[PDB]
C-alpha cells in the first residue's frame, strides 16, 4: 500500500507538488501555487505514484499564462487550503495527476 516518506522537505516532492497544481484550474481566474510539503507517500504500481499533502496560496498567474515554480508566486502567505495530490509517474509513459483533493 502507501508508504509514508521522510523527510518531506525533498525537492522531488516540491516539484511534484508544483506539477499537481499547474493543472487544478477548475473555478479560477489564477493559478494556486505551493506554500509547503506536509505529507507524503509513495505507492509503486504501474509506474510510482505519490500522494502528497500541501499547503496552498492563490498565484501571481492567471490561468491563461503557463504555470512555472519561478512566475506564479504567492500573492500572500495566507494559508489559501491543504490538499492532496496523487501523480503517477508510468515506467515508459508521460506522467499525469491522478487526483486533486482540497480541504
Amino acid at each position: 500500500g502507501w508508504q509514508k516518506k521522510t523527510p518531506v522537505d525533498n525537492e522531488q516532492y516540491k516539484e511534484l507538488a508544483h506539477f499537481a497544481v499547474s493543472k487544478q484550474v477548475e473555478g479560477r481566474e489564477f493559478f494556486d501555487t505551493v506554500l509547503e510539503v506536509t505529507d507524503v507517500e509513495t505507492q509503486v504500481v504501474a509506474g510510482t505514484n505519490y500522494r502528497i499533502t500541501f499547503k496552498i496560496a492563490e498565484s501571481t498567474c492567471r490561468v491563461t499564462e503557463t504555470y512555472s515554480k519561478e512566475t506564479c508566486l504567492p500573492k500572500t502567505r495566507d494559508v489559501k487550503s491543504t490538499c492532496t495530490a496523487v501523480i503517477t509517474e508510468p515506467l515508459n509513459n508521460e506522467r499525469f495527476v491522478h487526483s486533486f483533493t482540497c480541504g
